[PDB]
């Protein structure tokens, strides 16, 4: 006997022990006679195109892929629910936290971030958290990472950072020339970087580690109030790593383990589970807080901003087909509902155009009528018609256009957005010169023992060896400027590995 | 009051008259606040990002438009049963003819030919009649036009003739020499061509004309015995034309004259139907029958092989959403269920690949399920896998592989096709002179009266007239090589018309 | 002789008498030996997969079409030049206006709005009129109309205007309860409702027809300063407008009128020319203009603010292929050089990501790529990489990610945009009643004649009849609004039409 | 100093050294003027629509990705030429054959079969050994793998063999059970299995294994006379082969080590070449050969078949850019100029659809104009027009119909196929027992000693041990057929992994 995800056709089988088998038909229903042996005109003739039955399962096959994802393509898929377990409608109306014990179905998908579709999982890399609400009021998809932080802070610098971290233009190869040049020359990535190369940087599995919403977002309650606020949903099943001996290992001895371990997780009962904690920030504290409150490369400090509890999250069943319930799994940061609304995080900002754009391109655009991503809680009515793949009765002969004196469907005023006043020049205001240090500064020296600490350096040098002196240079001054010791030491690995 | 057609808005707020109207959502299910302003800076300001309600409206209504049809682009559609009355179960054992009584549903989609998606209806052209039948053995799609013939008799040409038809790649405008020269230089044209510009060609609407599958097709009943047949569905409310003077008046004041008057029709309960025959061929037959018997250029003569009543067509009910219900139709000639299989017809050898083809493109790889195209009374078990926009389970965590032995779906043998013998060399053997003006001899002489020959030529003169005297000569010589009389009647009225 | 459009393929061969025909291949280029006849198994047998050429153009055959534009489908295109006559430097600082008697090459597309592929051009309808400058600085897309407003002053609004226009989504008929239900309950559409039913709702071929560019603009010169512009290019062939009698004439004799007169009249050597002109209105100007100066439903007055001559646009080409040089022409109103920025108009900031938006979807996403599309005399260098259909060197192994230390390109810091300082809550305000009837008012008295207000009026009730009698009372009243004798007169004529 | 792979950079800065960085601009050429910061409203405000510069690269990147190949899909490219060194005129008419000397350019491209893009290269599994000729009778694709032969003879068992070969519907994981549970039901595969699990089941690189055409191929001469044939060749760097205990270890220390192989070589000018023979077989000795001489699971012995050279295949040029012109690179088998023809091989049969079918889904309906797709040594001429993504002009005016008195395109006779006898009935002829057996024991007793047996036995037991029992001893009974030493000692392994 074996593990259960082996074993999946032999339980399908056994589910199924009591029946007959079902005909083999083509796209178009009709029954097969055989489809083992292609039509010819004798034994060893050629091919007759009258023999659509190969023509309806090769065109198929010949148009199973779809473009994988930009970044974040290795992925695994769970579904489960969110329950509330403690009261802040004092912050957020928003139904999917009314009362204590409401429950809302989500669907979650971890992934890495560079690696494409056959990468193997426990490499050193940020790990994607999506979580997928399923609310009366429409979906809310809160599409987090097991990081609070990024290594930028402009939109306009991503596309450059995933360029940066994947294959160059011409061989096609990992280049550390593009990881650290791109680094080295962006020292904000400081903060993200520590973090990376820590021992966090390669988690045992996806369920020993922690999920957050990085940006500051906004929560807005009954009476019109609005409060700037964190998501934290942490491991309920510990912190746990994997070493960078090991982890190289299960790289080719499982690429895919942590997929292994959570479909065997939940199908062996043990149902993994996290705890979503939220920080609070009024308008007032925004103003006065030291470093720009928006800013994705820095931290809400835990002693001046505690974690309130909202409730928790747990993953009990698996998919039954990956691609229909994981592959095709879109979240849109641009999903809110009532009560929760985005901060001017220049990141989030991009982020509200950019998800609901690729999948469009993706998936296609009606990829909101796919089962997993459809609002199916919520009855969705608007003036929206036609485009590709149209699934539904495309809303039927109601009225296409608003307003109208034929009572379709209707705006919802309460439904409106919170007013926030801004003043200022229109203009590409300079965020490179943000403290890119302090906060790291506070991890290397507080939050990392000596042990840590040591590993880190090891990690980072044993990447960064591969680049350009004048990149090694550049990269060991940005980690001088936040603590001598943690350049001289980086530095000193390098001395050596430079032969 | 107005025709039911105009009242179409008007009858669904009556329908609703009762509930409140629904709330405005987002594609997301999001309810939106205010969707007839921008999220703005100041009254007079920019326009933000933020506003998530426009993104998502503008770029679904960006991405509205599917490719239209490459041929058959203008249609009307309507949906209703298939009642069988006689028994023809000795030659066939499709389901579909099982037993008198027997009821299956059907979608029908009424076209022209040439023109796009805003050509007016009352046009001299073709009109397509094609028929989805949803049997339990899968789809069967009777996709015929309202003539037994058709221009050409070998599928290479069919891009060619199209091209011919539709708009100069330069000046993208209809080419009379473009029309002719291709009729002229390809004579098999001329009895299609006779049928185009006689008072069929324009008929009254869609209600008034009579249906063909015009290729021979194959029957196959029980034992394996195996008959060729051509498929007539002719109009129960009487063939109607339309004038010259009337269709081009109608081509301005509606040019949704035929859209309209089906719907019209179905509304008012005034129900259209066609009475569905067959002509049977025996194999022996077919070696004697004097012509190809596959030509598509030909017909099978009444005297000879009289017509076989089988069942009624019957319209009922219309589309409640245009888009979703029609414009997506994909009618497929291979979805054939076992007791119907194709015969060697050179066309119809090339429709088995195009249609299938074409609708990847057009709607998707996944195109089967939507749900006017999939087979709902069937059930579609098999290995294909995946695919962009893929709306069921995916067949769950079934085995995908074929043989397996995890008892997977399996092929059934009774539904294997019939079986003939064919010898000669594999090469393109050349059909340009099978006889191309007996049948037309026939039509011309004992089919139409006097009256209706001269209207015959009075319309090829009137178009054929701006054509290059070099291409009219040619054409005019190949009406004098069906009867001397049909040429010199054309080219009297080329004469003249030449100043 | 006939005109030169029909005389296309004549004027084809006589060019290429001198050579030999070139050799019929595969898309391969491999020749093909026949491709009239195909590939079987004996005279009357079936056909073969091992026809590749079959397959390989039917193939094709079955790709040709792709989605028409979502508005403004038909069309007629042209090429050729703007040149600068006068100096406007001191505005702006557009290598397009640098100095008198440059010349830019332009790319020129007609179209109307609502009628698909196959409609009529000579109906009532806005006419579009876009124009693709080639500068060194970039294309510069000038997509302006036959109107200097438009219906509606909000882009969210844009979608259902459109849905109204276009076809009832269950019968798929031109609905007139569509129409002015809408119309009626947004009267900002008085204005241009009033530009469209009076004599220049029909031009006579697109040749006697003005452009505007609509929207206000930005220049800004050299220096730094800005102001805001209207872009208005007057016709010098004379305003000319069709009577509805000869409208509706044409409109089944020549559904493509405007096609062939621009077609002829290049062809013949008379090339259609323009006069382009601005308006200028400084920042302290827009302060006090008593309406928003960015209201889409408005005019600059010229006594206030007379026109500026610019330069001369002139059409002396025709498109060689029409597919590949108009149908896939892209007129991106964010294509904008250095020099022109758009103001804060609610609708010109939809169009900024509607238009490439839209053409990823209809023509790719590397749709900048092809030939007609690209900015063929600007040297395109940046990061963006890949994509399908990439169809040059996809700018080599140069660093794809920025910044970087390997001298990849950087960016001109002068060409940065113009700073304005805007103040305000963020939030969607309501334009809906902004003055609605005052420049309509001036239009129907001041403008038109004893003559021309009785034809509008009589244009209005022969469309606005078919709705139903309580949109007909509220678009009178809307018309009453404007000057009581306006509502009056249409319903005079409402009373006779309702018998 | 490093190895010119990770150099690739810093000689694209050096080879630029002495011109100036160009200007940064948009997709329409448009000079950006600060691309590291985004429009807002105040430091820390909102982004606004009109920062077209942010949504003008971030919607590319959002359509960076395209499908990966369904198969075949982890890949490295290399360009040269090919040269005849032996007259084999007699046999072929092909251009690429005409003299000693004649040099074609070529394009070359390796892959795996089952791994996604981001999976390894030192893995057990076939290889691609893909090649395109750009000759004047355009384009030659010999679309072959580092093997002679495949696991089935019939394209109905592809899809499926594909499946079982890839990722589990549910789990997503590889499946022991889908893998051999195919195998061992189809016992047709155990000739290529054999080879899959001896020591080229994992080649040292591409550089050191040959190529095959594996199917049989038709040659005919300039007189018309037939012959088939086979295509081999072989590596002049020498077959090479990594040991499961390296191969794994590079697995997971340098997934790309095969692309970075390649391309290490041709920078250093160490460039790889193959040897090109062929193997002939007349029509009267395919009569008497023992097995079926089309059968895709048998070879022809070398010592009845000897082989006669060719030419060479020499790969001296990298690709500039990988995503262009080696992930756009499309190979359709049935691109075959005059001279080349396809044999009944039922899987060859099949490859003539299904490689063009899932090109147009994968790159486009105009894939053949991407440049490195073009035959661009031949001069394409035809009657196909518009598709998607039209990039040349579209061929202009001229007539797009067929036959045309315009002197378009015309068929060149001499380019007509071969014409071969076939009679018998069409039908589906089972294939399954044609002799699975004869083959492999000579493999197995005669080819390998005593080592490599021992080896392979261990190599197929690793991956055996993990399916059910009744898989294994399935399997087993297959392989006794071939040998009962053969499936002895695999069984004594099985009975120890099994504990
Ligand atoms: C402006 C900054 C960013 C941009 C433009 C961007 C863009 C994208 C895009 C285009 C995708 C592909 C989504 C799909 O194909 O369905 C994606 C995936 C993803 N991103 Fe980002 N990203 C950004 C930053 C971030 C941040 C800040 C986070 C977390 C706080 C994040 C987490 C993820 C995750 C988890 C996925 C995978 C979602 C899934 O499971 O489908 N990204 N991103």
């Amino acid at each position: 006997n074996r593990d259960p995800a082996s074993d999946q056709m032999k339980h399908w089988k056994e589910q199924r022990a009591a029946q007959k088998p079902d005909v083999l038909t083509t796209g178009g229903g009709n029954p097969v006679g055989d489809k083992l042996n292609s039509l010819t005109v004798g034994p060893r003739g050629p091919l007759l195109v009258q023999d659509v039955v190969f023509t309806d399962e090769m065109a198929h096959f010949d148009r199973e892929r779809i473009p994988e994802r930009v970044v974040h393509a290795k992925g695994a898929g769970a579904f489960g629910y969110f329950e509330v377990t403690h009261d802040i409608t004092r912050y957020s109306k928003a139904k999917v936290f009314e009362h204590i014990g409401k429950r809302t179905p989500i669907a979650v998908r971890f992934s890495t971030v560079a690696g494409e579709s056959g990468s193997a999982d426990t490499v050193r890399d940020p790990r994607g958290f999506a979580v997928k609400f399923y609310t009366e009021d429409g979906n809310w998809d809160l599409v987090g990472n097991n990081t609070p932080i990024f290594f930028i802070r402009d939109a306009l610098l991503f596309p450059s950072f995933i360029h940066s971290q994947k294959r160059n233009p011409q061989t096609h190869l990992k280049d550390p020339d593009m990881v650290w040049d791109f680094w080295s020359l962006r020292p904000e990535s400081l903060h993200q970087v520590s973090f990376l190369f820590s021992d966090r940087g390669i988690p045992d599995g996806h369920r020993h580690m922690n999920g957050y919403g990085s940006h500051t977002f906004k929560l807005v309650n009954a009476n019109g109030e609005a409060v700037y606020c964190k998501f934290h949903y942490k491991t309920d099943q510990g912190i746990k790593n994997l070493s960078v001996e090991d982890a190289a290992r299960l790289a080719h001895e499982d690429p895919d383990y942590g997929l292994r371990d959570l479909f065997n997780a939940i199908a062996t009962g043990n149902y993994p589970s996290w705890t979503l904690y939220i920080q609070v920030m009024t308008f007032s504290e925004a103003e006065i807080f030291p470093f720009n409150p928006f800013d994705l490369t820095k931290v809400w400090p835990h002693g001046d901003y505690p974690l309130i509890p909202v409730g928790k999250l747990v993953l009990n069943r698996n998919p039954v087909n990956y691609f229909a319930e994981v592959e095709q799994l879109a979240f849109d940061p641009s999903n809110m509902p009532p009560g929760i609304e985005p901060s001017p995080d220049k990141m989030l900002q991009g982020r509200l155009f950019a998800y609901p754009d690729t999948h469009r391109h993706r998936l296609g655009p009606n990829y909101l009528q796919i089962p997993v991503n459809c609002p199916y809680r919520a009855r969705v009515a608007n003036y929206q018609r036609d485009g590709p793949m149209c699934m539904m009765d495309n809303q039927g002969g109601a009225p296409n256009y608003y307003p109208n004196s034929f009572s379709a469907p209707e705006h919802q005023p309460s439904a409106l957005e919170h007013r926030t006043h801004f003043s200022g020049d229109v203009q590409r205001f300079n965020s490179a010169n943000d403290d890119n240090v302090t906060q790291v500064r506070t991890f290397y020296l507080k939050v990392l023992n000596e042990e840590q600490r040591k590993r880190l350096c090891e990690n980072i040098a044993g990447h960064l060896k591969d680049a350009q002196l004048f990149i090694q240079k550049k990269a060991v001054k940005n980690f001088s400027d936040v603590h001598p010791e943690y350049g001289s030491r980086i530095q000193a690995l390098l001395d050596k590995y430079n032969e």
